[PDB]
C-alpha cells in the first residue's frame, strides 16, 4: 500500500530529524490501522522517588466503553 | 470527573513503575487537562538501516486527514535483522 509506505517514511523522517539521526528507510513489514476515539488525558501529579517529591506530566488515552487505558507519555517536570 | 481523573493518575503512575522498574511513590493529583480523540492511529512495523546495520521499529503515526495532520507517537527499536 502506498499510503502504509508514506506514513512509515514519514515516521523514520521524522525521527531522524528530532533525533538527529540519519536512519535510511527499508521496507514496511507490516501494519494496522484502527479508528481513534475516546478522551485524552493531560495530568500533571505528584510523586515522590529518589527521596524527594517530584511533578510528572502524563498522557493516558481511555475509552471508557471498553475499560481501555493507554500510558502514551510520562514525564519528570519539575519538583 | 475527580475520582475518574484520580483513577488515571494512578494507571500512569503503576504503568510507568512497570514498564520502567522504578518505585514512584504516589502524592496526588496536580492538575488536569481532556480533549475528545478522533482520526486514525497507524501501527507500522518497518526495517531500517542504522550504520550498517538492518533493524526492526515500531512506530505509531496519529493522523486526522481533514487537517492534514499526521504525528509520530511513537518509535521504538524493536529486533534486530541479519547481517
Amino acid at each position: 500500500s502506498l499510503e502504509i509506505d508514506s506514513l512509515a517514511r514519514f515516521a523514520v523522517e521524522e525521527h531522524n530529524k528530532k533525533q538527529n539521526a540519519l536512519l535510511e528507510f527499508g521496507r514496511v513489514v507490516s501494519a494496522q490501522q484502527q479508528v481513534v476515539s475516546g478522551t485524552l488525558y493531560t495530568i500533571t501529579l505528584e510523586a515522590k522517588d529518589g527521596g524527594q517529591k517530584k511533578v510528572y506530566e502524563a498522557k493516558v488515552w481511555e475509552k471508557p466503553w471498553l475499560n481501555f487505558k493507554e500510558l502514551q507519555e510520562f514525564k519528570h517536570v519539575g519538583d
